[PDB]
């Protein structure tokens, strides 16, 4: 249904470029319905981070929603709502001294990634998360409203989840990760990998070895999201690239479509300071 927002991220024939990119079909959280992956598309993610003799991945998620939701609606229930307006707030130095925190939290939902605390730095970041994009090794606890996506980049990201949040087993993947988390098993929300691939070969073409956490982030609110606002990305004003509060990846390449992205108003960057 079209959006009752000023503009809707949907809309085909605006920009062609955008159209060859986005595809409707997409869907961005792993439910035991979507789990199936194509033999090309595990194929390519194992080759990711390329664990020795990963457990059979069926098997895995099978256990995975055992423990946590394996029938989220993979839009967040967008169908329920006219026009969802996000934030997804990069880490950025560029937040400091920015004041953005009413305006970012003034959003529906708004989405934070990584290590990146809220506290002490709501002036400029908020206070508000509805979703937090984490892997094992770059997990932070969660305040208990807070759903957490995590973002699979190997069999034993999703063997993490499993542990984490029951026997505290997995404590090392390729550097040390927590043992236990205190999030609640119902707000884990599972990244799906062939979206990852999605991400990797229509917006990034090719380019890194697999898409940062960031533009990760970015494409799953253009699938989730109406309109979409963000904050925290890029360098500061100084070309200083450090955290608001303290290769693998093509940065060059994933700025740049993000850049591309607000020219043709499918959304709004707030640069900071
Ligand atoms: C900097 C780098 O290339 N990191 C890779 C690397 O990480 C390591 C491997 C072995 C020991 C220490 C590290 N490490 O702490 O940097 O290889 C692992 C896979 O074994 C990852 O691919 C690291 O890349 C990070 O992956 C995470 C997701 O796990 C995320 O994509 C980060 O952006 C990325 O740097
Ligand atoms: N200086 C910075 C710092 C982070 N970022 C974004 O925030 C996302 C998460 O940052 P971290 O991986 O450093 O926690 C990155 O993957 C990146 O896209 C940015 O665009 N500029």
């Amino acid at each position: 249904r079209p959006c009752t927002c000023t503009r809707c991220i949907e809309e085909q024939r605006v920009s062609a470029w955008f159209d060859e990119r986005f595809n409707r079909s997409m869907q961005p959280l792993l439910t035991a319905k979507n789990a199936h992956l194509e033999e090309d598309t595990y194929k390519w993610w194992l080759r990711l981070q390329r664990e020795k003799q990963p457990n059979n991945l069926n098997d895995t998620i099978r256990e995975l929603f055992q423990v946590v939701p394996g029938n989220v609606d993979p839009l967040l229930e967008k169908r329920l709502v006219s026009c969802r307006r996000c934030a997804v707030v990069g880490n950025s130095g560029n937040l400091k001294e920015s004041y953005y925190g009413p305006q970012i939290d003034s959003h529906d939902f708004v989405l934070r990634m990584n290590k990146a605390p809220t506290e002490g730095f709501e002036a400029d970041v908020g206070s508000k998360t509805t979703h937090h994009f984490v892997y094992p090794e770059s997990f932070r606890e969660l305040a208990q409203e807070v759903s957490m996506i995590l973002v699979p980049f190997k069999t034993t990201d999703l063997e993490w989840v499993i542990s984490a949040t029951t026997t505290g087993r997995i404590s090392h993947t390729y550097v040390p990760v927590p043992a236990k988390i205190k999030v609640k098993k119902e707000k884990i929300l599972i990244y799906h990998p062939a979206f990852i691939k999605y991400v990797f070969d229509r917006w990034l073409q090719g380019h890194g070895r697999y898409p940062s956490t960031g533009i990760l982030s970015v494409i799953f609110s253009l699938h989730i999201c109406d309109e979409v606002d963000l904050y925290g990305f890029g360098a500061d004003s100084k070309g200083n690239w450090h955290h608001y509060w303290e290769g693998v990846h093509d940065g060059d390449f994933e700025s740049n479509v993000t850049t591309i992205l607000a020219s043709i108003n499918k959304i709004r960057i707030f640069k900071g300071r």
